[PDB]
């Protein structure tokens, strides 16, 4: 009666019954204070201001202008998945198994290293994934934000938007080594990016070597970014990055950043 949750026709069942009890303004007022809340709360897990601000009106943006997202949301609440407002967010990265670097410790990392190696030699990943805590508290992990107006920025936005709709429709990617298919929660995620009007390249497979590539040099240059927006505290910058990596509770206020 249902589609399995790894199949393209999830994405259209999750909507439909999503829709049966629409968002209203009042609903919308006290999800946009949940985000604030969630987010907010976050900020030990996140590795700047800026992506922090990122995370947040990227959430608030969707949840604002488009029909699908607050559906997907909406289905969420009344169907017994996640409650939008009770996922928090991460920058958890890890060391890449073809990387050549001198080092073996996220934290003793340098900007240099980021920009010596492309892509496939690299020494850091993120862990982009729709995870839950020992308490069952759901999460997402996601790359650290690119800067403001780069090239990066809708593609890294609908890349949250999908790791935070396997959390709130239940939707998973497709289940074996799909290059034809998106599945369900890319689906998704491309209708809420189109509706935004966040422009994403056209791809027909979730694990087609074209999305894996672009994925790849997306998260890459994210990083690069970042690790440049904080040349001056470099070292803290990488520690800050290790610590949430080894996954401890890092400034709420992201001291390491303080002219002390
Ligand atoms: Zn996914």
């Amino acid at each position: 009666v249902a589609p399995n949750r790894s199949d393209n026709a999830y994405a259209d069942y999750v909507l439909d019954i999503g829709k049966r009890i629409p968002l209203s303004a009042e609903d919308l007022g006290n999800l946009y204070e949940n985000v604030i809340r969630a987010v907010r709360d976050s900020r030990s897990k996140l590795i700047d201001q800026h992506t922090v601000d990122m995370i947040g009106n990227t959430i608030l943006d969707a949840l604002s202008r488009s029909q699908t997202f607050r559906d997907a949301v909406s289905y969420g609440i009344h169907n017994k998945e996640v409650h939008i407002g009770c996922i928090k967010y991460r920058n958890e990265y890890e060391l890449n198994g073809e990387s050549p670097v001198k080092v073996d410790d996220i934290q003793s990392l340098t900007c240099t290293e980021l920009y010596e190696y492309d892509v496939g030699q690299e020494p850091i990943l993120p862990i982009c994934e729709a995870g839950e805590n020992d308490n069952e508290e759901p999460y997402v992990s996601f790359s650290v934000a690119p800067d403001t107006d780069s090239y990066e920025m809708p593609s890294w936005q609908e890349g949250l938007i999908h790791e935070i709709i396997h959390h709130v429709t239940g939707a998973s990617d497709p289940s074996g080594d799909s290059n034809i298919e998106l599945g369900p929660t890319e689906i998704l995620a491309r209708r809420v990016a189109q509706e935004l009007g966040w422009t994403v390249p056209d791809f027909i497979g979730y694990a087609e070597p074209d999305r894996e590539a672009h994925l790849r040099g997306r998260n890459l240059n994210a990083l690069r970014q970042a690790a440049m927006r904080h040349e001056d505290n470099e070292r803290t910058f990488f520690e800050r990055l290790g610590m949430i990596s080894d996954r401890y509770e890092a400034s709420p206020d992201f001291t390491e950043y303080s002219a002390v």
